[PDB]
């Protein structure tokens, strides 16, 4: 598969929004994880978001906290993702994004998740003390370090973090953002306008939408991917049976890919 950035790229210069799906490795297992990351990619993801659980992932709405707690009962490790990768990797056609809150990695070298078909990283809680030396560090490893950006880093620190990043800048929020008559709120789009007015670089949005109209509006705001998470990990990890949280997670997704095109 290609890096991250590349296949950003394309999809901008074609006019069209990547489609990335975000799910946990290891919900509710990671034999499921493997087989829900090939059905992924046969529905036509452009890129695919996968979680390391740890034990406070502070950062992640609800769904996805109940989510990594469901990975860490299920004993998953960065070791047993990293084996699992190994093997998956070679068989999906498009890149995966390994996302990693920073005490489980502040020990690691990289060299392993290059090893294992990972193209870039996520570090939600990427301390400003370390944030150089894990970019340095990436960058002698061949990984892209994908940085967030949020609504309430002022102006001119997003601008020093479109630069430094690499494969597409993030834009997220830790704050819901589709009010009571589930409208989308009329703010998300200047927030995404704000980001796109200081960078070519392609501007990722993971607001937490799930709905194909809403998903449609945001790519329509200018956004380049939309990140679906929570919406992706209710199919498969709230579902009755590993069997039937993938049958959910094909549906689901073929109609987001379809809401996407």
């Amino acid at each position: 598969s290609r890096p991250v950035s590349d296949t950003m790229a394309a999809l901008m210069a074609k006019g069209k929004t990547a489609f990335i799906p975000y799910i946990t490795a290891g919900d509710p297992d990671l034999a499921t994880t493997a087989e829900a990351l090939r059905l992924l990619d046969g529905c036509g993801a452009d890129v695919i978001e996968l979680g390391v659980p740890c034990s406070d992932p502070y950062i992640d709405g609800p769904i996805i906290q109940a989510s990594v707690a469901r990975a860490l009962a299920s004993g998953t490790t960065m070791d047993a993702v990293l084996e699992m990768l190994r093997e998956v990797t070679p068989e999906l056609s498009c890149p995966v994004v390994l996302l990693s809150y920073y005490k489980p990695i502040m020990f690691r070298s990289l060299a392993k998740m290059k090893e294992a078909g990972v193209h870039g990283l996520i570090v939600p809680d990427l301390p400003y003390v370390a944030a150089h030396s894990l970019w340095s560090e990436a960058k002698n490893n061949n990984l892209e370090l994908v940085l967030l950006t949020t609504p309430a880093i002022p102006e001119d620190r997003m601008k020093e973090i479109t630069k430094a990043s690499e494969g597409f800048v993030y834009l997220v929020s830790v704050n819901g953002v589709t009010g009571p008559r589930a409208n989308v709120n009329p703010r998300v789009e200047s927030l995404i306008q704000e980001v796109k007015k200081v960078t070519n670089k392609p501007v990722a949005v993971g607001f937490g939408i799930s709905k194909p109209e809403h998903v449609k509006q945001i790519a329509q705001w200018g956004a380049d991917g939309v990140i679906i998470g929570s919406a992706m990990v209710r199919q498969l990890g709230e579902a009755a049976s590993p069997k039937q949280g993938l049958r959910r997670l094909e549906e689901y997704a073929r109609g987001m890919k379809n809401a996407l095109g």
